[PDB]
């Protein structure tokens, strides 16, 4: 009776989140049982893709997915459909090609969560200057929109230039690098923005060792401890923060209703909250952090 959940990688407080919220959906039932895996990072494109096939291959009863790559997650989980097990994906979007092989969708609108990120860059910026884009894997389901949604926002309402976008992988210390290495070639650097939570931690980190927590506008994603801190030391203006709990607890909550051969909503937004210093411990904010 397992219910696999196969996540970019465990090694992340975000994707821990994700597990807690799996967890407690999960506790309220007793015919299934959840796995949690990941590969090691969420580079491991092929790593993910045998993981997805694997749990094909043993028959379990459905599969709770954040694909590390929308195309190349799509071969395995159409023969998760051939096998006549439920697929609901969350977080990273699949190709458009995939439409009929998963039977709902929870995620951050991430092009609308992108836009609130470049609006909170140019009220604090303004719309002269030069901002860098940290972002993590590049055309991953989540960057693709939210990264794009930023980026177009900030070329149809500013004249600011981009420098990046640089490419993390989700690695904290990759973004550490990556954002030391652009406050040395950019003095004149405005603003920073870094795309989910490993990249806006070394970011945060970079901007701190380098003496210049406060001279530039940084925006980041996600609400673990560091980032939390981040916004309150005033590192960071303000992190963009998603439904992570929700995530796991309703799609799993999503799979035991299509186990039972319930309708279910096929979209599904689990919503996000700009956190600053202005609303950091409002129960909005609360509701999100982790
Ligand atoms: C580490 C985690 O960061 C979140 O911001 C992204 O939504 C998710 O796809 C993953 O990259
Ligand atoms: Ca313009
Ligand atoms: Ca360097
Ligand atoms: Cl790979
Ligand atoms: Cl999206
Ligand atoms: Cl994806």
């Amino acid at each position: 009776g397992e219910i696999a959940v196969i996540v970019k990688t465990v090694n992340s407080t975000f994707w821990q989140n994700v597990q807690k919220g799996a967890d407690a959906a999960i506790g309220k039932q007793k015919a299934h049982t959840i796995t949690f895996q990941g590969p090691a990072a969420e580079s491991a494109i092929a790593d993910q893709v045998n993981m997805v096939e694997n749990a094909v291959n043993r028959k379990v009863d459905a599969i709770l997915l954040a694909p590390s790559d929308p195309d190349a997650l799509v071969p395995a989980v159409k023969k998760a459909w051939e096998a006549r097990i439920p697929v609901v994906i969350i977080d990273s979007m699949l190709s458009k090609d995939a439409e009929k092989y998963y039977q709902a969708f929870l995620a951050t609108d991430n092009k609308a969560a992108g836009e609130l990120a470049a609006k909170a860059m140019i009220q604090k910026v303004g719309t002269e200057g030069k901002i860098a884009v940290m972002s993590y894997v590049a055309g991953a389901g989540s960057e693709i929109g939210r990264v794009g949604g930023f980026t177009d926002y900030i070329k149809a309402n500013s004249k600011l230039q981009i420098v990046g976008p640089y490419y993390s992988q989700s690695q904290m210390a990759t973004a550490l690098n990556q954002t030391t290495d652009v406050l040395a070639a950019n003095a004149d650097l405005k603003g920073i923005f870094g795309a989910n939570e490993p990249t806006a931690i070394g970011m945060g980190r970079a901007i701190k060792q380098a003496g210049k927590a406060g001279k530039l506008v940084a925006i980041g994603f996600d609400g673990n401890q560091d980032l939390q801190e981040f916004v309150k030391d005033g590192t960071l203006e303000a992190t963009v923060v998603q439904g992570s709990y929700q995530m796991g607890e309703k799609g799993v909550d999503t799979l035991l209703k299509l186990l039972s051969k319930e309708k279910v909503e096929k979209f599904i937004d689990t919503g996000v909250v700009v956190v600053t210093k202005q609303n950091i411990d409002k129960p909005e904010a609360k509701n999100v952090l982790y």
